[PDB]
């Protein structure tokens, strides 16, 4: 059921520090390399008061390149599909919470998303749009629980030059107990491609792959 192109269909809701929020996003990529690109717009609360970036990463572990020998537990979990929820600690006390659904239907991958941002600062980089994307990430993966999770800092660049830091941790859970896998790594890199003035209007594009740790 997963084809070598795919593309996926995303509504999210949400709010951060009080303001309300959906997004629309359709996107295409090539789950065995790891790649995949969105278009995506804000479709009510627009334009957003917050930096697009504490969204970026809410916005698809279906396209991660898994070598031959761990299992890709995520894509064994489709078409019924899989459960997300993560918790991002920003070092100036922001917390950003996430639950997600994904499934497929009608030959696409469909994820619904629900987000909580809070306690931003709002004389923060976050509230005030003074970030410039994220550095590459390694999320250390392993099993617990019966459920797959992952770690990691993720550093969001900063205008002013320096990074702002975030600690990560989610748990991903599929709809039927396919197969775990060990613990490794997934590297990753999250590019925005375009954007128009207020980001209502916003291109993303992604790579992961997985390796040994
Ligand atoms: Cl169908």
């Amino acid at each position: 059921v997963i084809k070598e192109f795919m593309r996926f269909k995303e509504h999210m809701e949400g709010s951060v520090n009080g303001h309300e929020f959906e997004i629309e996003g359709e996107g295409e990529g090539r789950p065995y390399e790891g790649t995949q690109t969105a278009r995506l717009k804000v479709t009510k609360g627009g334009p957003l008061p917050f930096a697009w970036d504490i969204l970026s990463p809410q916005i698809s572990k279906a396209y991660v390149k898994h070598p031959a020998d761990i299992p890709d537990y995520l894509k064994l979990s489709f078409p019924e599909g899989f459960k997300w929820e993560r918790v991002m600690n920003f070092e100036d006390g922001g917390v950003v919470t996430v639950t997600q659904d994904s499934s497929l239907q009608d030959g696409e991958f469909i994820y619904k998303v629900k987000v909580r941002g809070t306690n931003f600062p709002s004389d923060g980089p976050v509230m005030q749009k003074k970030t410039m994307g994220w550095e590459a990430s390694s999320e250390r993966m392993y099993p617990e629980d019966g459920a797959l999770k992952g770690e990691m800092k993720m550093r969001l660049r900063l205008k002013d030059g320096g990074h702002y830091d975030a600690e990560v941790k989610t748990t991903y859970m599929a709809k039927k107990p396919v197969q775990l896998p060990g613990a490794y790594k997934a590297d990753y890199k999250l590019d925005i491609t375009s954007h128009n003035e207020d980001y209502t209007i916003v291109e993303q594009y992604e790579r992961c792959e997985g390796r040994h740790s």
